[PDB]
């Protein structure tokens, strides 16, 4: 079995190997990335997203959200408030000021020191899940606005053609913004692309061992537990590194910087943070081997986690019997 101790696998593909998408998630697979959760890709040197960033402070964030934590410092939830929009300039120079900017540092493990010792004590803004793209239409290798579409995977899978589209989304982060502990929608693939600015860090649970990280969280987010049999779904929880080292639950971590990809895999646990102003990319996508995850994948039906139109097609076909309980949870 390649890859047994599921370490996150860094990949540096050529720009031959850069021309088939699908077939190099497939090569990553069969050296065993998936068993971490995460992969990183170094893109070849020859490639690019797009000419320049020089052209982007007119994008609109028209809900920021700010990140308000409750809790103890390595065991806490995050709750978003709805701010004004402004634009990414205007973000820019926000994340930049004073109240918000990174502090100085040593090295990325101080960071991420003063990261689990203060995050609590901050309310950080992000502009999250933005519909959008930043590849430049010219760009024609791993261009996240021109994947094969979950739809069409479903469908030259399984036979059944269904309604729903896959567009990308923008992040436009700063110090502090954090992604809490989640898989994707129906434990679907992401890839996410960091276009610009300072670094995201990012902690992983492999893919078999899961369960072992929703046991933990049952047990240190006991209300919400009560609340919902699938309450990661919400994306509000946190968890320290050294929370989950001192409760014995697999996980690794790496630092993504600007210019390199980032792949989870179906299953695999992640959570992160921002360490300062940045702009990321991310879509989800499938592969012949997600359909038996989205087969089994959790759901939230208590009402918090709503999701796109497009997971409905999914659950109808892929989860029938749990279908009208979810719905509910919809509506
Ligand atoms: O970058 C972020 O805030 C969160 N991204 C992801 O969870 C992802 O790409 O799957
Ligand atoms: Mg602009
Ligand atoms: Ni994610
Ligand atoms: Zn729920």
């Amino acid at each position: 079995a390649q890859n047994p101790n599921c370490n996150i696998m860094i990949f540096h593909p050529t720009k031959e190997e850069f021309n088939d998408f699908d077939k190099y998630i497939a090569y990553m697979e069969s050296q065993g990335a998936h068993r971490a959760g995460l992969a990183k890709i170094i893109p070849p040197k020859e490639w690019k997203a797009r000419e320049t960033y020089d052209n982007i402070s007119e994008i609109l964030i028209a809900t920021p959200l700010q990140q308000v934590a409750s809790g103890r410092a390595g065991v806490f939830t995050q709750y978003h408030k709805k701010k004004k929009a402004m634009t990414v300039g205007e973000y820019r120079h926000l994340a930049n000021s004073k109240k918000y900017q990174t502090p100085p540092h040593q090295n990325f493990e101080d960071l991420e020191r003063k990261y689990w010792k203060n995050r609590i004590y901050n309310s950080p803004i992000y502009g999250a899940d933005i519909s959008g793209s930043l590849f430049d239409e010219n760009t024609k290798q791993w261009n996240l606005g021109h994947l094969g579409t979950i739809q069409d995977l479903l469908e030259k899978e399984c036979g059944v053609v269904i309604e729903g589209v896959n567009t990308p989304y923008l992040y436009f982060g700063m110090w502090k913004t954090t992604f809490a502990w989640h898989t994707e929608d129906m434990d679907l693939y992401s890839i996410n692309y960091l276009h610009l600015g300072e670094p995201k860090t990012w902690y992983v649970v492999p893919p078999e061992h899961g369960q072992r990280l929703e046991r933990l969280a049952r047990e240190l987010f006991p209300g919400s537990s009560r609340g919902c049999g699938a309450f990661l779904r919400h994306k509000v929880a946190l968890i320290s590194p050294t929370v989950l080292k001192e409760n014995g639950i697999p996980f690794n971590r790496i630092t993504q910087e600007a210019g390199e990809f980032m792949v989870t895999f179906p299953y695999g646990y992640h959570a992160g943070f921002n360490h300062g102003f940045n702009c990321a990319e991310a879509i989800n996508f499938a592969t012949p081997r997600w359909i038996d995850y989205g087969k089994m994948a959790s759901q939230c039906s208590c009402g918090e986690a709503r999701v796109t139109f497009s997971m409905d097609a999914f659950v109808r076909i892929l989860q029938p019997e749990r279908y009208d309980l979810w719905k509910r949870g919809q509506d």
